[PDB]
């Protein structure tokens, strides 16, 4: 804790913790955006996806079940970090409100994903396999540990940690979000694609907020440091979608998927105030 | 941290943090109740209370402004405790979900109260006086410090702390909630009484959950310890409504108000599994 007192975002200068005397309208506006986007899992009708999961092909279910499992855990990893870290560190009221809402929405996301799994896998045995993917699946573990490491890293500053999770919510979900949107295009799994639209939207907002926090940070990682955290996330995600769980299992081109991950990484870099790293176009017309 | 490993609620046995494999339906049900009660401040129309605040009498505005100020802070005190303590300690998924939602609703409550103040006090000078009541007002400080002390108490167990905050959200708000319902009966301040109905309801739910957590606690304070925490809260609250801010300022009988505080304290004791302390009837027919 060196020059932390000079951080408007972290400095212990509240001695207020009131609300309306809003100091940061940009942060508050983000929070209001999130509030108005509130939804509950009960709002997604799954009373019809059981049949769709049947018409599906063996390779497809394999891909989906694995993607869902990866989601059933990730949402939790993010949530823990927000609870025992970010929401603790940040002393700015507006930010605390946004983080408080993000937490609630992440739990709704968790519930949504568990609800999906239960609907498709009625066998309580396979259910446990997917629910404990963090330990039952090595592929999902490489990513789980990556994010988990940023939670227990007592050295990494808030600046590095905020970029790492922006990468988790942005790069680690990008491939899966794109895979689901692809299915929607193919007219498959209405329940899965509908919830995916609400979730992807929330993650996009959570990512934009992360970048906004980064900007309110005075002493933050150097550009090179940011490029490597983001780049490590891109490689991890690409390997996951081209080796561990090839998008070919659902009729997607591995190469195009690789390009999309780089595209998403570049947008994140721009939102953080830096230049692009890969300089590639968005290969998917249904993701713009 | 003696025998904490034997606490199902606190023991670090998650290694799951998934959701649907619900273990405690009673806790989950509480969370679902809270979720369905969601509301935003934007849902309360205040485009008419400015006139009502005028027709009000000098003593009445004095009472209200002071009650609101007490609220603008309390909601924050509770929130901080939930963020840097309860939500941290509890490892049970269902409980974490409820606490995550409580936090979000408390911030909406804060916003609602600040919105009310701004509407009634257009003078930014008096605004600051009420917003920083924790330091600008001694009366509200005695209560603020009481709750604040339970946050920084590194000795008090979760059991004691959970009872203390159940007392804050139940006993410390009781008098003020009753005062507002009294105004509603007198047909005054529609904006204030409407929001009061949504808030009081949420606090009641937050109190019931506190009692439910207490029950899931194996090693908790002895009944005598519970009676004194609750009793200290009753005396503090009574003094506040009969000396610091006499309910007489709004046409209420000090004695009856004293009896209501004791009534509320007794209900809390019953919800915790103990016998009543005061054994008094609810003196207000508009509070049943
Ligand atoms: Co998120
Ligand atoms: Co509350």
């Amino acid at each position: 804790n060196p020059s932390v007192e000079d951080e408007p975002l972290l400095r212990e200068n509240p001695r207020r913790f009131v609300v309306f005397p809003i100091e940061y309208h940009d942060i508050w506006q983000m929070y209001k955006k999130a509030e108005a986007s509130f939804w509950t899992a009960e709002e997604v009708d799954l009373s019809k996806d059981i049949q769709h999961w049947e018409a599906l092909k063996p390779d497809e279910r394999h891909f989906i079940s694995h993607v869902l499992a990866f989601f059933a855990a990730s949402d939790g990893i993010v949530n823990e970090n927000l609870v025992e870290r970010f929401s603790q560190e940040v002393q700015v009221t507006e930010a605390r409100c946004f983080y408080g809402f993000q937490i609630a929405m992440e739990n709704i996301h968790s519930e949504m994903y568990s609800l999906l799994i239960d609907t498709y896998i009625k066998d309580p045995k396979e259910r446990e396999y997917l629910f404990n993917a963090i330990e039952t699946m090595p592929c999902v573990k490489k990513k789980a540990d990556w994010a988990l490491r940023w939670i227990g890293d007592k050295e990494a500053t808030y600046g590095e940690r905020v970029v790492a999770f922006a990468a988790v919510e942005g790069i680690f979900f990008s491939g899966s979000f794109a895979s689901i949107f692809w299915l929607k295009k193919r007219g498959l799994m209405p329940g899965l694609t509908f919830s995916n639209e609400l979730i992807s939207r929330d993650e996009g907002l959570h990512c934009d907020f992360a970048c906004l926090m980064f900007k309110h940070l005075v002493h933050k990682p150097a550009e090179q440091r940011v490029r490597e955290i983001i780049t490590n996330a891109v490689r991890i995600e690409q390997e996951f979608l081209t080796e561990a769980l090839p998008v070919k299992l659902i009729g997607m081109n591995c190469t195009l998927m690789k390009q999309y991950i780089e595209f998403v990484a570049d947008r994140l870099m721009l939102e953080l105030g830096f230049n692009k790293i890969f300089r590639v176009e968005n290969p998917f017309d249904f993701m713009e």
